[PDB]
């Protein structure tokens, strides 16, 4: 009869992540018969994700979100999760995490080394490519000034598919696109909406190049000290929330394709075989850099059938 718990996130109060985190809190409060109350700290009120992960380890924050690829910070091979074309769809991302030796061991490491218990995994959208001219096939990527965040995997995507990667302040993007200083960008659909890139981009291509998940993480210092019945309430709620979280993305993506088209955007579905094939030299550079541990992770994840 009473645990006052804290759930920190990067995501804002208008996000799907936030909405699912509210579902989780409400469920935990109801099913705990009011014994557990979870307060939400959106928009990095408590720090960035690195800082919030550290708070989970030390026990000063109870819950947070992270994506599986973010653990590349501790184990370089965990970058496998955001390698372009490695994770074909969300099913692959789930089997990668929970149904490979690599994934299982990563989960154990989060527990033992990082003090974190992985309660559930949700889908957080797939990255797509908008542009000012149609992407009918990989040929059209040549010469495309493609804005990417300053992240190695996104730069590799732009590079190896033949585009000209163009790192730029996120604020500057809308007007760069409007004046054709940049030809396209690469982001999930939620972001195209949020930034109204549909106003300044009349083409979107389902390039499905990088898939994002989100993990419901709890501090060991909190979770392992809860009564077994409250542990179950927390775990059950996280699983329920993750399934909701997934559906918000899956549905939102479909809704948004339709709305974008309403706004004049034309959608294409280009053949991704050559897109994936072009990544092989970056995969080689991934294995070179992350060693036998990263060769192993890749082989385990191919053979997952999508
Ligand atoms: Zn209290
Ligand atoms: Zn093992
Ligand atoms: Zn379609």
């Amino acid at each position: 009869a009473d645990y006052d718990l804290k759930f920190g996130m990067n995501a804002g109060t208008s996000s799907n992540e936030y909405k699912a985190a509210e579902m989780f809190a409400k469920e935990v409060k109801e099913k705990s018969q009011g014994k557990i109350e979870i307060s939400l700290y959106p928009s990095s009120q408590l720090g960035d994700d690195r800082a919030m992960l550290k708070q989970l380890k030390d026990g000063s924050l109870d819950f947070t979100f992270a994506e599986s690829a973010r653990f590349q910070l501790f184990y370089p091979e965990a970058a496998v999760f955001a390698l372009p074309y490695v994770i074909s769809n969300y099913n692959v991302a789930q089997k990668a995490l929970f149904d490979t030796e690599f994934g299982k061991d990563l989960i154990k490491k989060m527990d033992k080394d990082l003090g974190v218990t992985l309660l559930s995994q949700a889908y957080n959208g797939t990255r797509q490519t908008t542009s000012n001219r149609a992407i009918n096939s990989i040929a059209d990527m040549k010469g495309l000034k493609l804005r990417v965040p300053n992240a190695a995997t996104n730069l590799a995507y732009a590079k190896y598919v033949g585009a000209s990667p163009t790192p730029m302040a996120f604020s500057e993007v809308y007007l760069a696109l409007q004046t054709n200083a940049v030809d396209g960008q690469e982001n999930p659909l939620a972001a195209v909406q949020a930034q109204k890139f549909y106003e300044v981009q009349k083409f979107l291509a389902m390039t499905n190049h990088i898939l994002n998940d989100q993990l419901y993480l709890v501090s060991n210092e909190t979770y392992k000290e809860l009564p077994e019945d409250l542990q179950k309430v927390v775990k059950d709620a996280a699983e329920n929330a993750a399934k909701y979280h997934t559906k918000l993305f899956v549905d939102g993506e479909k809704d948004l394709v339709t709305f974008f088209e309403k706004q004049g955007v034309k959608i294409t579905h280009p053949d991704l075989v050559p897109f994936k094939e072009s990544m092989k030299p970056y995969y080689a550079e991934f294995v070179k850099q992350t060693g036998q541990k990263g060769e192993s992770a890749l082989k385990q994840i191919e053979a997952i059938n999508p």
